[PDB]
């Protein structure tokens, strides 16, 4: 085997890494790093290229050039280099310092998080998601835990990561966490954006009231509730949650993909239209 990218040695000789770890699953650890030179603070996620004994630097390669046809997009994390080892591959990233969007979730912090910055959250996750579905391109696994925040006090802008399940529209489809998955998926029905969407649905849901809205005592249950779209709509759950709100989850959670609005329509929706207060509004009748 052969390398591609920049050699391990100028990475330690670039970059030092900080204690701060962020992130570690199976086949990947995410670990802040800072440049020598100019001290800025990145995030470095180094990606295993075997896996269960299989080959993987195909796929990895597949997920760089994604990024790189998003770069231009605010709402998704920017990729700054490229290193490579015997066993890894390294991608240096912009550093979202607020965290996961997953945080704002709990009961704990539930305090904090007023309306109005949830109406301009959903607003930035559609913008990232229109962009993308433009292009053909479908994330398929928009969990609050792969959407993060750029700060936390004050409250920052969305940034987009993971896209290690992309596709194009069409491809073949079984596997995460249950809670999150389409019932397309479990039907084995063909890829498609409405995929998204319904991934969407689940975010602002969880944003409003904090509490999981398929998760079940085990997991036979939570394929139940999905394939039968049980959901919790009760007085005591949405007591402080406004129609148009309720409105815009409802569209969303729906079994038949084909009626699912789009992205571009669900950015037209009531709920999300607000004038900031702080503008001279221009009425319809002129002086
Ligand atoms: N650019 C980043 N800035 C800050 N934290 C990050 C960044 N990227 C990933 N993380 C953190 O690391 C965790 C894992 O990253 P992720 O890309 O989702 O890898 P995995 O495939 O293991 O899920 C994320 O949940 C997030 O908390
Ligand atoms: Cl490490
Ligand atoms: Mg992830």
């Amino acid at each position: 085997e052969n390398l591609y990218f920049q050699s391990m040695e100028n990475f330690n000789n670039f970059y030092i890494l900080t204690s701060k770890e962020l992130g570690r699953g199976k086949f990947a650890v995410v670990r802040q790093c800072i440049s020598k030179s100019t001290g800025q603070e990145y995030a470095a996620k180094f990606l295993k290229k075997r896996r269960r004994g299989q080959d993987c630097r195909a796929e990895i390669l597949h997920e760089i050039a994604v990024l790189e046809l998003a770069k231009s997009c605010p709402r998704v994390i920017n990729l700054h280099e490229v290193y490579e080892n015997t066993s890894e591959i390294i991608l240096i990233l912009e550093y979202a310092a607020g965290g996961e969007i997953f945080s704002l979730c709990l009961p704990e912090l539930a305090e904090m998080v007023s309306e109005n910055d949830v109406i301009r959250l959903i607003k930035q996750i559609l913008e990232g998601v229109y962009y993308l579905h433009q292009n053909n391109i479908v994330h398929l696994d928009l969990k609050p835990q792969n959407i993060l925040l750029s700060s936390i006090y004050p409250l920052g802008d969305i940034k987009i990561v993971d896209f290690g399940m992309s596709r194009k529209i069409g491809h073949a489809c079984i596997m995460g966490t249950p809670e999150y998955l389409a019932p397309e998926i479990l039907n084995y029905d063909p890829i498609t954006t409405a995929t998204d969407m319904w991934n969407i649905g689940i975010i602002a849901y969880m944003l409003l009231t904090h509490t999981s809205p398929f998760v079940g005592e085990d997991n036979q249950e939570t394929y139940l509730n999905i394939s039968q779209v049980n959901v919790d709509y009760s007085e005591e759950t949405f007591s402080s949650v406004s129609q148009l709100a309720t409105d815009f989850i409802q569209s969303l959670l729906v079994k038949n993909p084909e009626k699912r609005p789009t992205a571009e329509i669900c950015l037209s929706h009531s709920w999300l239209q607000q004038w900031d207060f702080e503008n001279l509004f221009h009425p319809e009748e002129t002086s």
